[PDB]
């Protein structure tokens, strides 16, 4: 569905344009290095996390939603991503989701953005 004008993950509130720059710097992933970098990764459906996807099928990808983005990060260059993401449709671009770990039912989880 359309990129929304804002989100508000868990307090911190982002623009189209954060959620924009997060999808393209997720597109413009390539490989480099000696392993795959962190982001993006899958994205699976998790019945227990309550989270509505608004694009259609998958496979969906997630990646860091940052302020003053895109995210990067590689081995031997670790920035921290933070809570929140992005969920994209992995081939399309389309947007799919704002979701975030901060609030959700797991430490390890999500719960839908705001
Ligand atoms: N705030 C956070 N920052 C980094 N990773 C987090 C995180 N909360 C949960 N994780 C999860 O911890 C592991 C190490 O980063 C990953 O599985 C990651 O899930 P994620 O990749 O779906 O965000
Ligand atoms: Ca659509
Ligand atoms: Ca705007
Ligand atoms: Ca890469
Ligand atoms: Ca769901």
């Amino acid at each position: 569905c359309d990129i929304p004008q804002s989100t508000n993950c868990g307090g911190n509130v982002y623009s189209n344009d954060d959620i924009n720059t997060a999808i393209q710097g997720a597109l413009d992933d390539v490989a480099n290095g000696d392993r795959p970098d962190n982001y993006p990764h899958q994205y699976y459906d998790e019945a227990s996390e309550d989270i509505t996807l608004c694009c259609g099928s998958g496979p969906w990808s997630e990646f860091p939603l940052v302020y003053n983005g895109p995210y990067y990060s590689s081995r031997d260059n670790y920035v921290s991503p933070g809570p929140d993401r992005v969920i994209y449709q992995t081939n399309t671009g389309e947007f799919c989701a704002t979701v975030t770990h901060t609030g959700a039912a797991s430490y390890d989880g999500f719960t839908q953005c705001s």
